[PDB]
């Protein structure tokens, strides 16, 4: 309950992975979205708590791409996206699930979660706590590892809003959400060519909220729309 | 069938997804691997069509860590694989699967594979084709997309080996895992430090076959070994 609390306190929309799921696919079923037709990519952290996420959406639309990487950016950039709509069933659409994450304790604490078999979870985005320490530091002083590069370039803008946040690891996954959701309408704008004619983008954009074993994780969604071949949006299903 | 006689002319010692799970649990079973203190690790291709091999897996060790990206190379790097070892369970070890991937047609072609929904399949893999192709050209004359730029350069040097071949889509593969296998090698001996003492990482490497869906993926195993916390390598099951 105190978990439950402190996520609705900062995330008052926040819906139930089931909530999420059910309302995503009750919405595109009215535009045509079904399983034989629909092909599903998700950008979310590489980390092993982002699963359950794409295991929920998986078990309605079958296997997926996956375009993430640290901290859920799009890594796969370009030819990722070339690649998955190249995937798409003729005359079929792709919907993408997309977010930064964040862990939540049991004493409602953001930014941590206990992990399976371990006394002391450490962190959650790792990657973008990591990011964010070098990024503020480095303001207030005022392929190996290519990844975590490109982490701390994105999150470098934000440097001032993290170092002057209330709470900086509630105010980290908005912020990683915020450059992720450029990077991604970047991508969309590029690669619209490959979309076929008919077919579109269903776009799902948010932060996963990962809790406790106990409890379901929650997602809080800032995007949910639907793009045409052209690259212009046809549907805005925001705000809930 | 015709597929399964292309399969096995090219690589005798494949292994359906259930006999590679089977074999690959038994022997690390001897070893201590159980569910409650292995964290599952993945390098494989963002294509949808490696998923099925995560989930075979993950029946047995539970929710994976990524660290794969375009043509399965490790682009997690040395950060997602200190993520990765800073969730395994305590005094637990974590098993990597990796590798490259290939489609085999109904009629026995290699690069592609038919996709749900679709009249043409495309290739298979699509990212290390592209590579193929542009450095193979590049050869015979004699972050929006960073990921397909570091595919380019890491099969650069198996160029002269591409143009040559007999047929480059059976032996593409092969180079790519190759390559793999260097990288995956020089991420572990980096993030040694990152295993606790007793902890060991298990290493599965190799090249998985995607087949048409009435039938078994395969899996050629190249790499099945045992390295302790500082890098040694502990055992080595290979030749199976
Ligand atoms: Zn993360
Ligand atoms: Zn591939």
């Amino acid at each position: 309950n105190v978990t439950l609390t402190a996520v609705k306190k900062a995330f008052p929309d926040a819906l139930t992975n089931a909530e999420l799921v059910a309302m995503v696919s009750k919405r595109l079923s009215q535009f045509g979205y079904h399983k034989y037709n629909t092909l599903l990519a998700t950008s979310l952290c590489s980390d092993e708590v982002t699963r359950p996420l794409e295991q929920d959406f998986g078990e309605v639309y079958g296997k997926h791409f996956t375009m993430g990487g640290l901290a859920g950016f799009p890594f796969g950039g370009l030819t990722g996206f070339g690649a998955m709509a190249g995937a798409i069933p003729d005359g079929g659409s792709c919907l993408l699930i997309y977010g930064s994450h964040v862990g939540v304790s049991w004493e409602g604490k953001w930014g941590t979660v206990a992990r399976r078999g371990r006394e002391k979870g450490g962190a959650c985005c790792g990657s973008a706590v990591a990011a964010a320490q070098a990024v503020t530091q480095a303001y207030q002083a005022t392929p190996l590892d290519a990844q975590q590069g490109y982490v701390r370039d994105m999150l470098r803008p934000y440097a001032a809003t993290l170092s002057e946040a209330e709470d900086v690891m509630v105010t980290l996954p908005v912020s990683v959400y915020d450059a992720q959701q450029k990077l991604v309408t970047r991508i969309l704008d590029e690669g619209s060519n490959h979309i076929d004619g008919d077919g579109q983008i269903a776009v799902v954009g948010g932060i996963q909220i990962n809790t406790p074993k106990e409890m379901s994780d929650f997602f809080v969604v800032r995007r949910f729309c639907i793009r045409d071949s052209s690259g212009n949006m046809v549907e805005n299903f925001m705000p809930l």
